[PDB]
């Protein structure tokens, strides 16, 4: 009966396909940042059409706006009656300290952070495979009879991955330390079959 959780983990570790697994056990209200915006949106909160003023014209939300969106979010009555689990804020400590004012402004306490790990180099290997032919458009990972009958999207050029996943980690690992250092992080092993590494979360969850 409702828990209160983040969901993390680095691109490419399989972070959307546990959180759907998570919400059909356990009930919670998964939340993206996505979700989350265009909810606000849609449902034209406050929040949400200020919001959308800036979105509209091309500019950047400022952070003020976007902790007030959370704010409205997690004042919802589904948050009350089934919990949640935040994914993809807080993006940085500055949004993670953000976050912690907003849940003891509301009297709410996070209870477990679902941290999914796997190599980075692994991740690597996995999200700079994908390579296409010229003409027939067909994909692959595999193949490859000759080198340069292929190419890649840019997105999908080693380079463009080992940063975006450097990056990712380096924005990841104080919020990670700032939570762990209060004991609510547990990690799970993400280099496993879908239903395995959903075994160990449920594990995780059902003795929080």
């Amino acid at each position: 009966g409702s828990m209160n959780l983040l969901i993390m983990g680095l691109p490419g570790a399989g972070k959307g396909t546990q959180a759907a697994k998570i919400v059909e056990q356990f009930h919670v209200a998964h939340i993206s940042t996505g979700d989350m915006f265009r909810a606000a949106m849609a449902n034209q909160t406050e929040m949400g059409v200020l919001a959308k003023s800036y979105i509209d014209k091309g500019e950047l939300v400022p952070d003020e706006v976007t902790n007030g969106i959370v704010k409205e979010r997690l004042s919802q009555d589904d948050i009350k009656e089934t919990g949640f689990l935040l994914d993809g804020y807080p993006r940085t400590i500055e949004q993670a300290h953000a976050l912690d004012k907003t849940l003891a402004e509301l009297g709410i306490e996070l209870e477990g952070i679902i941290n999914i790990e796997v190599n980075p180099d692994s991740l690597l290997e996995r999200l700079s495979g994908r390579i296409i032919h010229r003409v027939t458009g067909e994909t692959f990972h595999p193949v490859d009879y000759k080198e340069e009958d292929y190419y890649q999207r840019e997105d999908d050029k080693p380079e463009t991955v080992k940063r975006r996943l450097d990056v990712n980690i380096a924005q990841g690992e104080p919020i990670i330390a700032h939570y762990r250092a209060k004991g609510l992080v547990h990690d799970i092993e993400g280099n496993q079959d879908i239903n395995d590494v959903f075994s160990d979360i449920e594990k995780v969850l059902t003795n929080l």
